[PDB]
């Protein structure tokens, strides 16, 4: 806190707390998506594993931000985690579209914080984001776009067939 | 028998013998299902292996009940095993529906025996069922429901295609 | 969902969703406690590790409940996660007292759900709780009480000394 | 030198030579601190090892800067190393306070050079500092702040007791 | 019994049965002490382990005496085991004082039996005690006295502090 803090604006401190909230909310959305695809009336294991893995990744991103907040001498402040935007997530296509909207929102929040850090002349913040978040997001969004295209090519006139095939042949399962 | 028996009602004893019969009848039904899918005009190896594995599991459940009957001092009594309800089992979908009806009947018989044991203040019986049967049944029924949903999504307009694919890509085979 | 559900009341289904919320809220409280003890002006590593480990344990409990909800054919429903009750947690003694209040509330919710399950004649639910939650809670609460007594014996007239010593000599750290 | 130099201002070149001096002066201060805590009338081995390790780390930082100066085509220029600011360093608390003042001064010099590099549109310089220095400094300052808080909680009415305990139970020794 | 007995007086036989009782009573006292220090409001693990280990050692001494009684042809006779002298044992100091009183009583009973054996010209008895009991008791009493002195030096004005420290730094714990 006040004995270590140096070159760490109140504006960046607050924005880091809001970004933690966003990552934890994304983790919660992925938890919901993963358990939806584990329903016996949905039953797509590879899709469940894909989203449950992302729930863990988004948690870990939040935790890295909170570690950094303490390393800089700021104070972590927590807010409510809003419930996810849907209770039921539709098809794998619907879910993957909602995931890429979610990641684009996270990426925009990263970019906005980076611009704040650069305006504040806070290079540790900017490098932190560049090294641990910006490329993770670009890689994930690319993977999701790759998946979207493949899901879309499989719809055909045979949508259940395509949904099965994608889960079996692209996504990771036992 | 009479030198060891303690807190073991005649009602539970008889109901355990009837539950052994039910499990052995289920094992016999699965034996029939497994060999039906081994017919050269049916020829779904993964489906055969799925049902033949369940025939063994239902036998083993019967044998655990018979061991318990002796551990409590009751007397095993055997009845005829009725032949299975069908000689030919249709499609994998037909078979999986008949399996989930069969397991729901076994699960109801478990629940009914548990309620009898609890009315009789027989906690060893109740715990025996809870520890060795109730969750096995819930897990199996969930797996069957997962399979049902996937089989159903594959029917499409291309039912033979779907049946093949499910057997190849979900069920275990050489 | 409706193809597998058997002996699973709407009352238990809803109560499981509320218990998931409680466990996730407890996990969030522990996340806050852990990062508070990582502040440079608090700086008790063993205390941070103790609470961060509990954040993971409470998450995993929520996830086991959600898996069970799907295994029974119920539908997971998520609500907002309320922020934790404090932003700053005081001394290790204050924190440990707040943790035992939190665990006693979770344990009471487990006991209440167990009584509901027993009134509903749902032995799978009751055994699920007995096997995976009730003794975990009793063991954890006992450990917390052990810690409380040791923290209290260390206050003395030398409270900072005691706080350091407990963290160094009882809690796990690098 | 002139055959390789590209996008490397005279201003950055001179500022790198001054930063080398600062790191070597910090290394010299740590050498003095380490041998002070090795005095038979001070005799805190863990404190000696903590500062002697930092003397090596600050040397290595200077050497990385000098390697970079040559990689860019600048010319290393050396100045006198001023003696450290004290001949005797007081208590572990006094020493740790003087270390965090020293590191905050180094960190400010890093930040100032980074701003110069960014004004000069020298991204290799800026990334060099971000990758090899800025987070090292933030991590070290955080560790020192953690130590300060623990040393301070141990003073109590029993300062010698606290000083011993911290050295024994937090710092690394044989 | 009568086919093997040689040089084994009725007086030694009866005194061995009384000494078995004393060792089993000591084992019972240690069992009580060990579980007292496992209370959540006492919570000294190392103290619990120290007494629980002694409960086992005193049992094993009783069993060695009973084996010897049979080896000599005497007849083991059992009496009631009196409950321990306290239900609650106070501080570690109180407990250690009560343990050394208990061991001094056992040692006096050993010495008295040895004198009986020597009056009876029973060298096998005397050597049995010398080889398997007398030095075990002297070593244990010495260890307890060592502990007593260290517990006493730690009381200071800070008794809870001392009690914690002794448990942590002298006694064996996880
Ligand atoms: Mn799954
Ligand atoms: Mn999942
Ligand atoms: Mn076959
Ligand atoms: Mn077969
Ligand atoms: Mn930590
Ligand atoms: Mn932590
Ligand atoms: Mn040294
Ligand atoms: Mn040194
Ligand atoms: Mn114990
Ligand atoms: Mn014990």
């Amino acid at each position: 806190s006040s004995q270590i803090r140096q070159n760490y604006s109140t504006e960046v401190e607050a924005a880091v707390n809001r970004l933690v909230n966003l990552y934890l909310r994304a983790s919660y959305t992925y938890l919901s998506l993963g358990f939806y695809f584990d329903r016996d009336d949905v039953a797509l294991e590879g899709v469940c594993h894909f989203f449950c893995e992302l729930a863990e990744e988004k948690r870990e991103g939040a935790e890295r931000l909170l570690k950094m907040q303490n390393q800089r001498g700021g104070r972590a402040l927590f807010q409510d985690l809003q419930k996810p935007s849907q209770d039921e997530w539709g098809t794998t296509l619907d879910a993957m579209k909602a995931a890429i909207v979610l990641e684009k929102s996270l990426n925009q929040a990263l970019l906005d914080l980076h611009a704040l850090g650069s305006a504040q002349a806070d290079p540790h913040l900017c490098d932190f984001l560049e090294s641990h978040f910006l490329d993770e997001e670009v890689k994930l969004i690319k993977k999701m776009g790759d998946h979207l295209t493949n899901i879309q090519r499989l719809v055909g006139s045979q949508a259940g067939l395509g949904e099965y095939l994608f889960e079996r042949l692209t996504l990771k399962h036992d």
